[PDB]
């Protein structure tokens, strides 16, 4: 029910929501059907349009119009935006040459500058050089204010996860809003575009800015705003609240536009028709920038524009369809479009298989435009899994394509031109960032980020202290004139041992054998030296890691590489070492090939053994570092530690020898050395975080060894690569991987091939941040660097994306 015979007199766009059955004049009305009788009448006033005209100009106050043109407009708030240009001889805001703002120039009674964010939706990032020409507003706040060439969303590169994102700074797994369309098991229900379900709260988890700034006495602009506002109603009322009294007035407000991407999706995202969706938002944003010139707020607002997600070409006839491929197809609902997720269509169906459903759709075709995933198996980075509403079973849909249940749901729903959606890593779906005003910095040109990050420093904009949230406060500092949060790095709560040689041969019963029984005090002394950490200046670049959680592990150290060893987990936590561009690679010798060696340094009960292996028929074991980078055939030794192997299906010993033998030196070759920290990840509960001991599901048959999920490996070296990395007097340059730990290659459909065609491949797939690998660890690197702590956490967040330009 809704009693909508009260009235919207005096109550346009009303801040504080009121309650049923008591009708409603807020941003949000109409979008309920709860709107007072009169709300058009009066809040929706359209008459003589948006612009003042010169015959206007002085004229009587008729509170018919739509806005105003007569003297005591600036006062009353509600000036047309280009009163003062037509009535008073002054410029358009976009005329302006650009000044810097060094402090907010403001009104008395403004206690901070108010931040205004104008989100627009499949605001592709090229469309800032391909439109430029169309876009003169927005091309002054991108040259004049700091801005980003793009900003990286999150998958699913759809709009209400990534405005949900926007606005909470988490991953879609977290804030619950994980696609545009969704079903939740659990509530049992299901969300849409359409209807009234996307309503209930309790979709919405995490805590949104305008909540935030609620909860800390920042008083928001309600940043929602139904379809049928017009963008200059929009545009008017946030001008009219930025002219309410101190006490009533919000700090944060928002403006949403659907455009670019309706038209988008209809005219693909370069057609012809897309020239003039541009020039219209350019147009509202040239509206707030007059209107704001007019409130003399136009050098105190911090303006930020910013997009959802970009835009691809995708057609009809670009469809793979699941009934080419599955018999039981009407078995299966699925979520379709530019990604897949597959659920049972029944859970009373005891005869429902994931594993079937997998196969049947696994390189079936030789050119197929979707790969198939069980969501704990997608790349790390994509964070895509700790939801109940993500299906257990997804796909990957290639760029420009779409994936369908059957014929029939394509032509009973050719439509459309253009679609998003796809891999966050694609470039197509890049959208844009522009940071204009008194605490951003002045021309200035920043690396491109993840729209994750931003929370943080809308918070930092208004004043507040962040909820906790997936950014890495501090990353984004560089964006900033002041204001600046002021990070620190966590404290290391676990310090490591220090172990000497403590342990006879024969005290060990571990069933390895080596065969290194051969026979000087210059090279005695030395040895010593390399086990106590002379070399560790070179292995170990920038500080040890430290571990951020209370565990037993010991530094060991050796010749060629440095490791954190864990007596909980029988294996190194990290291995860390360096290879510089001239260094060579060898072959294990015939003789050492199936060498493993106890470590004297470690107890026989803290150590793997040999004989799990052996009774393991899935399982083998690999190395963190390679025998085949040893610096010379006695330091070849150390690499068959026992402290050094690490549990590994066969199927992957042909991913990681490749990486070995080939890839880290043509890196070092590359970028003139690299530094290689390599290790295991345990995330049984695909939760994104380090799994304690009591989470791991699988130990190699027989013991007490972990079976990690997945390895990373961090490489490092000198952004300027005219340095070596072991002697690098500046900014770093980093690129890192989490590979899945498989017992096949089912995900690489080229495996059956020479691992130079499809392994790097792969890892290119898995790429990921550091910041990944931390949380997956608890690890924290770069401890000790010449760079300051934020340079880092910038460093820590970047991915590398192996995109073209
Ligand atoms: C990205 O950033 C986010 C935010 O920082 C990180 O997510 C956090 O991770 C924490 C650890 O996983 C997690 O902490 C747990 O919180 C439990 C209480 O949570 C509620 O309250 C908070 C605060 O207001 C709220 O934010 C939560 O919101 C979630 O759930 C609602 C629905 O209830 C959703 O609407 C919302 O979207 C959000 O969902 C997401 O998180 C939940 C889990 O919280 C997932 O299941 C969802 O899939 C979704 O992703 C909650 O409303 C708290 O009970 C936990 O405490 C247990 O563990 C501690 C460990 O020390 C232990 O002391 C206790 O024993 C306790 O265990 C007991 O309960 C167990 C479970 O029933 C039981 O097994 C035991 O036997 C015990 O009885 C824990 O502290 C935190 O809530 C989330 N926050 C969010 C917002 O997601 C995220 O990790 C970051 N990601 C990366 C990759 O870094
Ligand atoms: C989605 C989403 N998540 N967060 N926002 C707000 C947002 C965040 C950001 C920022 F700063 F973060 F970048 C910028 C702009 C907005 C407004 C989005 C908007 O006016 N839109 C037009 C209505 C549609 S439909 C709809 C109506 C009501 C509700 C509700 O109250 O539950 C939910 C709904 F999905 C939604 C989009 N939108
Ligand atoms: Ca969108
Ligand atoms: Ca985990
Ligand atoms: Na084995
Ligand atoms: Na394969
Ligand atoms: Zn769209």
């Amino acid at each position: 029910w809704t009693a909508t015979s009260g009235s919207c007199k005096g109550r346009c766009f009303e801040l504080q929501e009121v309650g049923p059955p008591d009708c409603r004049c807020d941003n949000l009305c109409k979008s309920y059907s709860s709107c007072c009788h009169d709300f058009d009448e009066l809040c929706l006033k359209t008459a003589r349009g948006w612009e003042c005209t010169k015959d206007r100009c002085g004229e009587v106050r008729n509170e018919e119009n739509a806005c105003h043109c007569s003297e005591d407009c600036l006062s009353r708030g509600d000036c047309c935006t280009n009163y003062q240009v037509v009535c008073k001889g002054e410029s358009h805001w976009v005329d302006d040459d650009c000044e810097e703002i060094k402090v907010p120039e403001c009104p008395a009674g403004f206690v901070r500058p108010p931040l205004i964010i104008f989100s627009v939706d499949g605001f592709r990032a090229s469309y800032m050089k391909k439109g430029s020409k169309v876009m003169p507003n927005i091309e002054k706040l991108r040259s004049c204010g700091t801005h980003a060439p793009y900003m990286r969303p999150v998958y699913p590169t759809k709009t209400f996860p990534n405005l949900y994102t926007l606005a909470t700074g988490l991953y879609p797994e977290s804030h619950g809003i994980v696609g545009n369309s969704m079903y939740d098991p659990v509530f049992d229900a299901s969300f849409h575009l359409r209807g009234r379900e996307k309503f209930n709260h309790r979709w919405w988890g995490g805590q949104p800015l305008w909540i935030t700034a609620t909860k800390q006495g920042v008083r928001a602009g309600t940043f929602f705003w139904s379809v049928s506002i017009p963008h200059e109603r929009r545009i008017l009322t946030i001008l009219q609240w930025l002219s309410l009294p101190d006490n009533e007035r919000p700090s944060v407000y928002a403006f949403y536009s659907e455009q670019p991407d309706f038209s988008g999706h209809k005219y693909g995202p370069f057609g012809p028709e897309m020239t003039n969706p541009l020039r219209e938002i350019d147009k509202t944003v040239g509206q707030l920038m007059d209107g704001l010139k007019q409130l003399r707020l136009h050098r105190c607002v911090n303006v930020i524009f910013v997009g959802d997600h970009g835009m691809e070409d995708v057609t009809c006839d670009r469809t793979e369809f699941l009934s080419n491929y599955l018999t039981n197809v009407d078995d299966i609902t699925l979520v379709p479009g530019t990604l897949g997720r597959i659920r049972a269509k029944s859970i009373n169906n005891s005869k429902y298989d994931p594993k079937t459903i997998i196969a049947a759709l696994t390189c079936k075709k030789p050119d197929q435009h979707f790969k198939p995933y069980m969501k704990q198996h997608l790349p790390k980075r994509l964070h895509y899994a700790n939801n109940r509403r993500i299906e257990d079973i997804h796909l990957l849909v290639d760029r420009r394509w779409h994936v369908a249940r059957k014929p029939l749901d394509v032509y009973k729903k050719c439509f459309f031109q253009g679609d998003h959606g796809f891999d966050n890593k694609v470039n197509s779906m890049q959208t844009v960032f522009v940071g204009y005003g008194p605490t951003f910095k002045y021309r200035t040109k920043v690396p491109p980020f993840e729209n994750i990050e931003l929370y943080n420093v809308m918070c930092d904009l208004l004043g507040l202290k962040p909820a906790p949230n997936n950014g890495t406060h501090g990353s984004l500092n560089h964006l900033l004139r002041t204001n600046t949060f002021r990070p620190t790095m966590p404290d290391e709560v676990s310090r490591p041992n220090y172990p000497g040689i403590m342990y006879l041969q024969s005290e060990f019963d571990l069933g390895c054998t080596c065969d290194d029984k051969v026979e000087n005090k210059l090279e005695e002394l030395n040895k010593r030296l390399h086990t106590k950490g002379s070399t560790k200046e070179r292995h170990l670049l920038y500080g040890r890691p430290a571990v951020l959680y209370r565990t037993s592990y010991d530094i060991l150290y050796h010749t060629d590489f440095e490791s954190g060893y864990s007596e909980i987990f029988l294996m190194p936590l990290w291995t860390s070492y360096t290879i510089s561009k001239q260094a060579e690679v060898s072959s294990i010798p015939e003789h050492l090939t199936n060498c493993v060696r106890p470590d004297v340094r470690v107890s026989p009960g803290f150590s793997q053994n040999c004989l799990a292996y052996k009774n393991d028929k899935q399982m083998s074991y690999g190395f963190l570092f390679p025998p085949y980078l040893s610096s010379s055939p006695e330091a070849k030794y150390d690499a068959f530690l026992v402290t050094n192997m690490v549990p590994m299906y066969p199927a992957f010993k042909r991913v990681w020898a490749y990486f070995q033998r080939v890839l880290v030196k043509k890196y070092a070759s590359e970028r003139n050395g690299v530094n290689v920290i390599s290790g295991p990840i345990f995330d049984y509960n695909y939760d994104g975080l380090r799994d304690t001991e009591d989470e791991i599901k699988q130990y190699v048959e027989g013991s007490s060894i972990p079976v990690p999920t997945h390895y990373y490996s961090i490489i490092t070296s000198c952004l300027d690569f005219t340095q070596p990395a072991d002697k690098c007097d500046g900014p770093l340059s980093v690129s890192s991987f989490i590979l899945p730990h498989r017992p096949d290659n089912d995900e690489s459909c080229n495996s059956s091939e020479d691992e130079s065609k499809w392994v790097e491949e792969l890892m290119k797939m898995h790429t990921a941040r550091v910041r990944d690998i931390e949380h997956l660890t608890g690890l924290d690197f770069y401890r000790k660097t010449s760079r300051s702590y934020s340079e880092i956490l910038t460093l820590k967040t970047y991915l590398h994306t192996y995109e073209s330009e």
